[PDB]
């Protein structure tokens, strides 16, 4: 992963019980684009928690995911109004967790949900 | 919030486990217009109540949260067949009881469902 | 009810805990049209029953209730392919079970659910 | 069933708690063509379990109920971007479960989701 430095696992992090796109919000810097602030409720927590991430960012964990399991074993990846990518991506999110538990429970899977830089409120 | 005199909180009005928009309903007076009712159904009880809020009501909420609460903590706001929204009034009352305890518990959130003039059945 | 001859309540009949419209079925006499198959489980009961209703028999019961009942009380009602009618009707019994105890549990609708001669399987 | 020798009933295979149509996947042989990754949870079970099949291997399992039991008793079977099958599908899985126990749960039904060949991951 391109944008987290360690690599964490389910392990440390504790496992995810929701998750979903909430919204998305417009940036500015380094250039005008859409972020979405994914939602996520672990075991044993009653307050959600939220990171940042963005298209490009949703994209290459489906693409490294894709090295690692067969395809059939991952969800369908989507190819403003075009906020119907919160929409697609929260089906992928969804789909994401209902994978066999190889996949849903994987260290990029942790890894892409480990609060970083910007997700520190 | 300019429709309503005090301002409330969930301590005294209960907290929220189910909100929607039930359906919307045609006015007359002052002039032609939709209202939405609203369905809460708080802990501790099982026969809900309703309350009516027009749109350019739920849209003064969103507002006012937006002055005090960064707009990634905040569902996003949609801009007759036009019961479109009823769909996403609806959609926008799930994700804001979703958000960060912060903003789903707050007193605007609680005093825009609290029983007005006209909630009095 | 210009179908049923007795009227019914949920007294004597069960409480409703799932609806739905579970298909759609086309018939010949006395002439071609679609019927709704509403699927029905009671409370205490695991295999759901299923009852015939014609898009004319949804419309009644709504103009009856709305007899009795302010229309902000009740659900929107809706003005083949046209099997958007099950959709609709679906979400039409839907909201009807989320509507006030005394639309949602009144004889009009209890009888509405009671099978009729068709409904002898 | 034209596609699994035996048939087998929910006795030896154990009862379905959830299904759906987790993704549809691209093959080559022996022709271009897409399958459908059924995901299957069994009582009993946490992981689930993973079938492939194809839309025409969908339909025969209509067609073949539809020999057994009256239309009104199974749900709506549907007449790439055409990966609306995927939704279609899985409503129709859905609607299945939903079906009176004698359909829901009987050996065809079983049998369409007993691990073939091709399920040996």
């Amino acid at each position: 992963l391109s944008f987290s430095p360690k690599t964490y696992s389910f392990r440390q992090d504790g496992r995810i019980k929701e998750v979903s796109v909430f919204t998305y919000h417009k940036k500015y810097n380094p250039d005008k684009h859409y972020i979405y602030v994914v939602r996520i409720l672990r075991e044993g927590q009653i307050e959600p928690s939220f990171v940042f991430r963005t298209f490009d960012e949703f994209q290459e964990l489906h693409n490294k995911l894709s090295i690692i399991f067969p395809l059939w074993k991952l969800p369908g990846f989507p190819n403003d109004v075009a906020a119907k990518r919160k929409i697609e991506l929260n089906s992928y999110l969804q789909s994401l967790m209902n994978a066999s538990t190889d996949v849903a429970e994987c260290d990029l899977v942790c890894t892409f949900f480990h609060p970083l830089l910007r997700d520190e409120k």
